[PDB]
């Protein structure tokens, strides 16, 4: 019987819009405090949410951390910019603590990282996270954004991914990316989908630290305006069916 | 206790922020939950009596008609058919009538009486003359044959008029509903349309009051909640002739449907280049 209220738990995130998924969780172990079985069960489902939708935690004023798979570091979490590894709660979001491999890769990881924030400082300045996360040998680019209408109200989560990794050391590079977007609309919050577009390009570079940051960094800018390209005709698409079906509720004889 | 407030708040939260579609659902999976304790089972058929009442939720009753639920309806804890004159108990979880209680008929209507059924019989007519009917809601320029079993859409139809008497000011409601159901048991929409005076006998000039929601439930195969409202306040000139007083009412009617018509097939996709964070998706001309 304790058992069947962890499966309608699950189902009650299923569906639920992404702006609406802090407040019910909060409550729920409010409401199933004093069952550790399921306490745990809870602790384990938000987690994997929290990583499988890189949340972003804010730490201090102006930084934030990624929780994914990626950023994973036992139970803890990377932020390479600082040299920290965070303990955080899943369920509230926040950061509890704090305790902080070739040398050559971390400059490479740098160069992306700094062309990567003044990228995302002209162009997407709401929460907004960038980072460059480096690891049988490649580096990890990652822009987030998430915006809200107002208040707590979403109207979209941008997670724009990037994956390179090296055999040619220096003159011609892989670079693969993927971008997830969520959106809901403001209208109607149960009016809401995903969509995902994957990217595999080659690129051009030199033995210069920079220009292989800012080659890299072309691509994504155009990646980016592509993936747009088409959401702007999916939103507008779906606005449009929306409006077809709202005006045959109309049960008037057309004229 | 403490924790009879959080699952209270929790319960309301889940029924507040859920779609039309999925409440039934939910409801049964808090049942399960929390089926063994009479209090919430007391809650959940409150917050869903209230949630029926503000909806205009229909209930069959008998063959071919419907107990409206709603505030203007409200009479005790049942809900007056005023036409058939029968004030009907509802199970509001499961929309159904579980009693009735027959009203004493008079053999002389007074006056009021006389106005609600003269609302009553030009309610009835327009819907009649200017409603779609089966070969209407046909997908075709002409009525042709509904092929396949599931094919199809399924439409239920109210109306009614209510009267009331407030220290001797006569109040009438007016209410149109219609709610459109895909498959045969998917509820895609509702349009509900209702209408307010409060007049004397001796007026010349009343004040039409009304409200018209447009709600879309059903989209790409999604329950949603998508709604559109529309407001009027008019200024109608009458007489002391009953049926005249109903036509010149059921005529602004008329017109504001048609207002609505108009507005619905005048919106556009906004196709602005901020749309992900734009507030407004869609917009009129
Ligand atoms: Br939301
Ligand atoms: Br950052
Ligand atoms: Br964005
Ligand atoms: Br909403
Ligand atoms: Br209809
Ligand atoms: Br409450
Ligand atoms: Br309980
Ligand atoms: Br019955
Ligand atoms: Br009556
Ligand atoms: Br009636
Ligand atoms: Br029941
Ligand atoms: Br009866
Ligand atoms: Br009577
Ligand atoms: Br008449
Ligand atoms: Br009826
Ligand atoms: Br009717
Ligand atoms: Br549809
Ligand atoms: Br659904
Ligand atoms: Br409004
Ligand atoms: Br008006
Ligand atoms: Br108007
Ligand atoms: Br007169
Ligand atoms: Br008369
Ligand atoms: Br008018
Ligand atoms: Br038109």
């Amino acid at each position: 019987l304790l058992n069947e209220k962890k499966k309608f738990i699950r189902h009650v995130l299923s569906n639920a819009p992404p702006g609406k998924v802090f407040d019910l969780i909060s409550n729920l172990k409010t409401i199933f405090g004093s069952n550790a079985i399921i306490q745990n069960f809870i602790e384990d489902i938000i987690s994997k949410y929290n990583e499988d939708n890189y949340i972003l935690i804010p730490f201090e004023s102006d930084e934030y951390i990624i929780i994914c798979k990626e950023s994973k570091s036992g139970n803890l979490y990377l932020h390479p910019n600082l040299k920290i590894l965070a303990n955080v709660n899943h369920l509230k979001r926040k950061v509890i603590d704090t305790t902080p491999h070739p040398d050559i890769l971390e400059k490479y990881r740098v160069a992306c990282n700094n062309k990567l924030k003044e990228y995302v400082d002209i162009y997407y300045k709401v929460k907004c996270a960038s980072s460059v996360y480096a690891s049988k040998y490649n580096l990890f680019l990652l822009i987030c954004c998430d915006r809200y209408y107002l208040k707590n109200f979403h109207a979209s989560s941008w997670r724009s991914s990037w994956n390179v990794n090296f055999l040619e050391a220096d003159q011609e590079i892989i670079l693969t990316g993927t971008i997830d977007v969520v959106l809901t609309y403001f209208e109607d919050a149960n009016i809401n989908f995903k969509t995902r577009k994957v990217f595999e390009k080659r690129v051009s570079v030199t033995n210069d630290i920079e220009n292989f940051a800012s080659s890299i960094l072309s691509v994504i800018r155009e990646c980016e305006n592509d993936v747009l390209y088409d959401l702007n005709h999916l939103i507008a698409n779906t606005s449009s069916d929306l409006i077809k079906n709202t005006r045959k509720i109309i049960p008037l004889n057309a004229h």
